[PDB]
């Protein structure tokens, strides 16, 4: 998309302020390691040739295209090779060679010092300079979350801008900071996950696959639109994220603002739960459409079994036009379903695929099919009672000991997964437990495992990174929709060999006293999860018991005359003890 030059065309479109924003994500997502200055600077010499630019298109290199330009700029960086490693061969290649050897060597999880609330100094340097202080925001969440969604990251700045300045003023104290800080960063790190499994799809599964996913989640979402409205606006979105995946952040902004504009211009057809998000800010505008609540079932939808599975016809509808078929039977299947997750949908028209497979191929097709719907009900029986098994423990125990039950669970069927891993996604999948189980009864199998399938796809990238295991290979191998089944199949080799016993990793000492609530149940369950390796047969119960005598000697220790030599003198005791008491 031009005017001639793609730069004045973005610059004019988008306009200074998101431009900019815009630019500093990515040049930050693409050197996730350069100083915030060295981006600054790159990111005005930039924006004044784009203002040179729309001035007059014609100008000498006005003309080249945003990969050549954005990766020259990334390639006068700071004496590379000394700093930024590889990405210095990329800077050897033409495009749109280097444009993808960047991109290849884009880092997922790469430890910088994490994310901290420090509200007298960050307030001082606010009013100082809110320009550099919002900035460093993005480039602070841009390279830790490399495929953040650019244009959500600009909307989140505005919420992280909004809390500082009624923040800082009204000062009685900044604990009005907190609260708010603390439930972006968790918004921050949902809205990653969200996308990277978009991209994940993109690099795995390709298109269609990407394709499959909206159709039923949008169905779900906007069931009183058409089969047409929902494709176009899939076909849409699509290409949005696509060119978000592929680092194009400019291009995906603008086709961005233009659905929002096309879905608050035809709401009449998508969704009556759009008028006071149709009436917002342009990024509070698209960033309330993607969150927007599922519209209620028109009284018109058509009845199935007539279409799906009694008319004689369907093998030659499925012969001559398979993808339209298919499409029109997860259409209606998903409008009708905002209960289910978007995995479950995908794999219910997986198996209506493999059955018509099978049948069409039978003498007497439509004896065959006729039960189709039949095959679905086993499928939708099981995430609905693993549902139901983890709510209930969840209310009955509370978090912290769901999430030590969830901790057991995967440390023995991977323990070779690195111990902070397995407290992570044990910690996050607790999480869930607390939003999703409290909800209203229909709601709580899609929070969950939708839920759950961003972090299942966040294990399958981590994983990717570094591999521990052929069996996660595997079950991160398979299609969106056997995912989950795959990692509920997924258990202890028989043929596992216990993690040889350490002493120095069960003993504790005075430090943990002091530390914050969560960091003292990160040591507890990275304790807990190391029993289990070690102990790999041992009972929850015992797991229970044993870490139940854990926390009553750090209580004690902790609140002893002389700290140490509690730890000292009890610690080797219950050590050499607990050993005896597990399995």
């Amino acid at each position: 998309d031009t005017h001639k030059s793609e730069i004045a065309h973005r610059f004019n479109d988008l306009g200074e302020k998101h431009f900019k924003g815009l630019v500093l994500v990515a040049f930050s997502q693409y050197l996730q390691q350069c100083p915030f200055e060295d981006h600054v600077k790159l990111v005005n010499e930039v924006t004044e040739f784009a203002k040179k630019c729309a001035a007059d298109e014609s100008a000498e290199n006005c003309d080249k295209s945003l990969h050549t330009l954005f990766g020259d700029k990334l390639c006068t960086v700071a004496t590379l090779r000394a700093t930024y490693g590889e990405l210095a061969d990329c800077c050897e290649k033409q495009e749109p060679e280097r444009n993808e050897c960047f991109l290849t060597h884009k880092d997922d999880h790469p430890n910088l010092p994490k994310l901290k609330p420090e509200p007298d100094a960050q307030c001082a340097a606010f009013q100082e300079d809110p320009d550099k202080f919002l900035g460093k925001y993005l480039y602070e969440v841009a390279r830790r979350h490399p495929y953040f969604y650019g244009p959500e990251l600009l909307f989140h700045a505005e919420e992280y801008k909004a809390d500082f300045t009624e923040c800082c003023p009204a000062d009685d104290k900044l604990a009005c900071l907190i609260p708010k800080l603390d439930a972006l960063k968790e918004r921050i790190l949902l809205s990653s996950a969200k996308e990277r499994l978009k991209c994940s799809s993109f690099q795995n599964f390709g298109e269609r696959a990407v394709k499959a996913w909206s159709v039923a989640r949008l169905s779900q979402k906007f069931p009183k639109a058409d089969f047409a409205e929902v494709s176009k606006i899939v076909t849409d979105l699509t290409k949005v994220h696509k060119e978000c995946c592929h680092g194009d952040l400019l291009e995906c902004a603008d086709d961005r603002a233009d659905l929002a504009k096309y879905i608050c211009e035809h709401q009449d057809s998508i969704s009556g739960k759009l008028k006071a998000c149709c009436d917002k800010p342009l990024l509070q505008k698209s960033h309330c459409i993607a969150e927007v609540k599922e519209d209620d079932l028109p009284s018109d939808l058509p009845a199935l079994a007539a279409d799906f599975a009694e008319d004689k016809e369907i093998c030659k509808h499925y012969k001559d036009a398979k993808d339209v078929f298919l499409g029109t039977f997860l259409y209606e299947y998903s409008r009708r379903h905002p209960d289910y997750s978007v995995s479950l949908l995908l794999r219910i028209a997986k198996t209506y695929e493999a059955t018509l497979e099978k049948c069409c191929a039978e003498a007497d097709p439509p004896a065959c099919y006729r039960t189709v719907f039949d095959q679905f009900t086993p499928l939708v029986e099981e995430p609905k009672s693993l549902v139901k098994k983890n709510c209930d423990l969840f209310e009955e125990v509370g978090e912290y000991d769901f999430q030590n039950a969830l901790i057991v669970r995967y440390t023995k069927k991977a323990p070779q997964v690195s111990t902070p891993t397995l407290v992570e996604i044990g910690r996050t999948l607790g999480k869930v437990g607390s939003r999703c189980c409290k909800l209203p009864e229909s709601e709580r199998l899609p929070c969950s495992e939708n839920h759950l399938a961003l972090a299942l796809n966040r294990l399958c990238v981590l994983h990717e990174k570094t591999p521990v295991s052929e069996k996660i290979t595997k079950c991160c191998t398979d299609s969106l929709a056997e995912r989950r089944p795959c990692f509920s199949a997924l258990e202890l080799d028989e043929g596992y060999v216990p993690k040889e016993f350490k002493a120095e990793t069960f003993t504790f000492h005075a430090d943990i006293c002091t530390l914050p609530e969560d960091e003292k149940q990160i040591k507890k369950q990275s304790a807990l999860a190391e029993l289990v390796k070690h102990k790999p047969k041992a009972t929850k119960e015992q797991l229970k018991t044993v870490l139940g005598n854990f926390s009553a000697f750090v209580a004690k220790c902790c609140g002893r005359e002389d700290k140490e030599a509690c730890f000292a003198e009890e610690g080797p005791k219950l050590v050499a003890s607990s050993q005896l008491a597990l399995a």
